[PDB]
């Protein structure tokens, strides 16, 4: 049992909610919330921005000592990061961004990070500002994260579209 509240129920350990991360962030404070990160950790809007301000700006200077020691992510990669106000800890995803050209079968890999944790709180990654189809998104996810994962949709027509072609 945990505390996340008004969920659908996709699969066995896929959850969808049509809610704002940061909110769910705020009210939950889960162990782990996912960030739609860019391979910069430049937070500058969509998920990245809105978690990011959300910390007063905490989140960007944590990541700013995190590439000047360590250098960019990969797309496909992660890191993890404290979750300041907002949960225990962030995992830093990057999604490939279609805008960019970057290659979309490299979002089974982004999602692949999921299962280094037991229960997340998750944004759909590569959509919205990132380029890429949401369904295709939630498809991937539902067909590679294994642990539970409980998405927070901030669109609430977006969210309407992916409850209704899913099964
Ligand atoms: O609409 C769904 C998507 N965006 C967001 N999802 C959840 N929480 C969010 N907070 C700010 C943006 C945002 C992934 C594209
Ligand atoms: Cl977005």
């Amino acid at each position: 049992v945990n505390s996340f509240s008004g969920y659908l129920k996709l699969t066995d350990n896929v959850y969808i909610k049509n809610a704002d991360i940061v909110e769910e962030a705020k009210k939950v404070k889960p162990t782990v919330v996912v960030n739609a990160a860019n391979v910069y950790l430049k937070h500058g809007g969509g998920v990245a921005g809105a978690l990011n301000k959300a910390t007063n700006n905490a989140m960007q200077v944590e990541s700013d000592d995190y590439i000047a020691t360590n250098g960019p992510l990969k797309v496909g990669g992660s890191c993890v990061l404290s979750g300041h106000n907002l949960a225990k800890h962030c995992l830093h995803v990057v999604g490939p961004n279609v805008n960019k050209g970057e290659d979309i079968q490299l979002l089974k890999s982004a999602y692949e990070n999921f299962n280094q944790h037991e229960v997340l709180l998750a944004p759909l990654l590569s959509a919205g500002i990132f380029g890429a189809d949401p369904i295709h998104s939630l498809r991937v996810c539902v067909d590679t994260v294994r642990t539970n994962v409980y998405l927070a949709v901030f669109d609430k027509n977006l969210y309407d579209k992916l409850v209704s072609s899913f099964l």
